């Protein structure tokens, strides 16, 4: 029983780049499966390799993911991301197709805490601990709102994607990195995953779910 | 005026299976349109048949839905689900394309209540009443969070999709089935639809919207 | 460095219509890029024209968006909408593919306020001010819930898409238009954008984010 999914984020055009498949398990732990480059070369995450096969068909203009010998373990939502660059670097993510099946070492990134509780205007600080050293220009932060696919929020440790509101910043180097918000705003109620792609295989943090309380209220009418 | 939508969840590969179109009306009442099998055979829901036409093109690797003679009544969001099995059973849903048009018997599943209000840690119990007897291994439960497409939560009455947190269980047989949560968790704030596919045509419940209160608070500072 | 995206909302079938690309910037300001018609003719928004190129391939059954000379400014989420009509008028939107890049006159519609705070059952009233006169049958209202793509809520100023709950209405003419809800309902917690397509180039309002308070509570146990 094989899993076969299609991807088609990019159009015609396109002269290079890297299509990568990524799955998110329930629990939200993100997993980097592998990629296929324009000139045909692929990379599969060792955790599989024997099972996974990424391919493409410029004839149909579709990129495929074949995950042989599936089992309830592969139940997750699958994303297909496209990545290109010179100095300018483009990154777009597909929608996530949710898959459910029935039959019942690297740089590990440690997100903490698993769920930060914040009221509005409050200063917020999230930490990501890398099980080893990671190039500071290959450390990324993604924001994900329930139902949406990951949005590149901060790239190269401290650089804010265009449009990220000023209240955000990104600190770090070597094994300890962090993201902070000068002061909540409820539009920041999401999940933040740190990402590292300097060491193969590429990894993601477990997640911090960020959500704000309501703020105080009183009843001295009174 | 015809409605023409495409689907492409599966990739190359694939040696069988059943692509099925399903629409969700505003109100969230889900509707099972029909399916097309790999070896070419189709099934259309009687409510239409004269209007609907499902087809595929392995050349473009796309599955199509043609719904002739549309009218404001067909305004809904359309999903394309793929279903395969031996003993292992794969099921993945497309994204939902939202359609809006302007011009102004079976086993009916009864969800109840239409909207359960729960605080955290509370025991929760949702009921689904079938207008007739339904095979207990063809009764399914789907969870849908606003904006997302249905996620297979429980299959065969009481079996939890991999990753469904332990606090969930599924009771039932014959005409009365139910789903319960040992104790809320706000991540359970979604909609739960029961599904039956033992009797043609296949049907879905109306929906229960599940959402939690906040929990108590006090002000004895004091 | 060019941006190349694909679209495939429509299926085979289809005898005309207009595929249009629209981007939404972080901040949510919506932007109308252009369209391509079935018989091949295109229209590009003047803000670009030199950069944008819309095309299609009936061979692959895909519609493309090529946005040459990208820069962090084009970071947004891109939608592909399909529009057809005789008297019956079909409109469906794609999913939004989120794009992020790194390198650091018309009828302007003014949404107000940028964020209305409402408790349940309350009468709500949102206003849209057009920098000039707009045909009242080319003024539209879209609802967007975080993570979802715009849903056509009201068309031709005052006509409710099928399924829009009765509590909604749409007032206006000439330069001032408005949308109202007879009484909240928390399922109305979304964003509402007014849209005008009588004058080229077509425009969208900035957005009003609509969200309800909780309602009062007391503690006289007591
Ligand atoms: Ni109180």
């Amino acid at each position: 029983q094989t899993l076969s999914l299609t991807c088609s984020v990019t159009g015609d055009s396109v002269t290079s780049g890297y299509w990568s498949w990524i799955r998110q398990f329930p629990g939200n732990k993100l997993d980097y499966m592998g990629y296929i480059s324009y000139r045909g070369s692929t990379y599969y995450n060792p955790s599989l390799k024997s099972r996974i096969s990424i391919t493409r068909d410029t004839s149909k203009n579709q990129v495929y993911l074949q995950l042989k010998s599936v089992s309830s373990e592969d139940t997750a939502t699958y994303y297909c991301s496209y990545f290109d660059s010179d100095d300018y670097a483009m990154e777009y993510w597909g929608q996530g197709t949710s898959v459910t099946v029935s039959g019942g070492s690297q740089i590990v990134l440690t997100q903490s805490p698993a769920i930060m509780s914040a009221s509005p205007g409050e200063k917020v600080t999230l930490t990501c601990s890398a099980s080893s050293s990671v190039s500071s220009s290959h450390l990324y932060w993604y924001q994900q709102k329930p139902g949406s696919s990951p949005k590149l929020w901060i790239y190269s440790t401290s650089n804010l994607a265009s449009g990220v509101p000023a209240r955000f910043s990104g600190s770090g180097s070597g094994t300890s990195y962090s993201l902070t918000i000068s002061s909540m705003e409820a539009e920041d109620a999401a999940s933040y995953f740190c990402h590292q792609w300097s060491s193969f295989p590429f990894t993601f943090g477990s997640g911090t779910k960020l959500e704000i309380k309501r703020a105080p209220h009183h009843h001295h009418h009174h």
